């Protein structure tokens, strides 16, 4: 339960894991992302994605998950005002994945002192070491009330 | 369909609209952003979101649905490659979402001709006229094969 007090710049956090399997991809695109590269191994193999991989939104939604739940530990939730998204690398069926999440900068409010604007650099990686994901967002961290 | 040749900067396009409900709301969060404020109506009115709100990552999905199925009538489907992420209002339990998208640039591949980056601006907005998100995307759109 970390509070605005308990960070600074350059700290890293690390998630638990997440396996994403072909059914769990071809359900969430079903429902968000209905396109043939995510929902059929032979449509998909004919695309760029040349084989299955999971929607990029997919891959966000995910990422929010193991960061809720042990990548980004703070303890009044993680608010969102904004992100710089990008995809490097396909997710594909049998992919382990885990966060690394970096402060880049901390921006008190000057209007309203108990709180500030944390860069954090989200990074998914699969077990190969490579960026299905990075999120450079700006969250919302108030300091730990009196 | 549309390939890159039917693509003008400037372009507006219109997807369909989707009611947001609570429960599908507390259906996504449960999933992939279990925090307070988007699981317990309760729990959120003592937050920044003051009462129910759904996720980011759910109003993204949802916008993803849209473009796919009527706002960005891409022939060969939607690769996005990154995308500017901005909530500037909360989503609502209630909220009739739509999506206003505009080409803001086109940008051919040097290496390759038969492909160009499209600058995709998507608006989603609810029955009140305000922006429950922005994405300044930029999508890989080929032009028709031969």
């Amino acid at each position: 339960g970390l509070f605005l007090e308990d960070l600074a710049v350059g700290d890293r956090f690390d998630s638990a894991r997440h396996r994403v399997e072909a059914a769990a991809i071809k359900a969430f695109a079903g429902e968000f992302d209905p396109q043939p590269f995510h929902l059929d191994e032979e449509a998909a193999r004919h695309s760029l994605f040349g084989g299955l991989a999971a929607s990029g939104w997919h891959t966000a939604a995910i990422t929010m998950r193991l960061l809720v739940t042990s990548g980004l530990p703070l303890a009044q939730g993680i608010i969102g005002a904004g992100t710089e998204l990008s995809w490097p690398n396909p997710t594909r069926p049998g992919d382990e994945l885990h966060v690394e999440t970096t402060v880049l900068a901390i921006t008190p409010s000057k209007s309203r002192p108990d709180r500030a604007i944390v860069t954090c650099q989200s990074d998914t990686l699969n077990q190969r070491g490579e960026v299905v994901q990075r999120s450079t967002a700006k969250v919302v961290v108030f300091r730990r009330p009196l």
